[PDB]
């Protein structure tokens, strides 16, 4: 029982220590005066309370940069494309809610499982918790560090639709809108990462 559990424990301890040091490092960084793009001259208040969110709350913002690794550069160009998009009906605007949502979100729900797996935590698991119940766990954070990657790879293919002009979503907004929407809102579900989270937090 002990020993398997070690074995499972360690799967994850290691990665747990590099996470833990790495959201640390995100929460000191000094935010840009423009917050990379994501600031009220490029996005209009009160069209989406996601959006609005994003435009009020520093931590929500930091929570959604580190979704992202905190690449510099991979944020400016997605709220670039984000900036350009339009519609007939303020659709793009839910959409453009739905991107910020879903990586604060993920990145939340992931922060939240680090937190909870604390040493102490992993040590009561090896010790006290039968092995089915510790390998769910196990499983249950990778997973959970699979639909982070899985959403920062929706993040690297809208970039690739708005590089690769899908559609003629360069020149034009309304398409680049279309093209996001048909692409990737099926994809955009941070509900998963939730449930993830749920599993785990519950034995514990």
């Amino acid at each position: 029982a002990m020993g398997e559990n070690e074995k499972l424990i360690n799967k994850i301890g290691p990665n747990i220590e590099m996470f833990a040091q790495t959201i640390n490092t995100d929460i000191q960084k000094i935010e840009p005066n423009d917050q990379f793009g994501i600031n009220k001259t490029l996005f209009t208040e009160k069209k989406d309370n996601n959006i609005d969110f994003m435009l009020k709350d520093n931590r929500l913002r930091r929570l959604f940069y580190s979704s992202l690794n905190y690449d510099e550069n991979k944020i400016k160009k997605l709220a670039t494309i984000l900036a350009q998009t339009s519609s007939s009906n303020d659709y793009h605007y839910t959409l453009i809610g739905l991107i910020f949502w879903t990586g604060f979100k993920i990145q939340e729900a992931f922060e939240s499982a680090v937190n909870i797996l604390t040493k102490d935590e992993q040590k009561r698991l090896i010790f006290n918790f039968r092995t089915k119940t510790v390998k769910e766990i196990q499983e249950n954070f990778e997973k959970l560090m699979q639909e982070r990657n899985s959403w920062i790879k929706i993040v690297d293919n809208i970039i690739g639709e708005y590089d690769k002009n899908t559609g003629g979503c360069k020149a034009d907004g309304k398409i680049l809108g279309e093209v996001i929407r048909v692409g990737y809102e099926h994809e955009l579900d941070s509900n998963k990462s939730m449930q993830i989270l749920n599993n785990i937090e519950t034995p514990l």
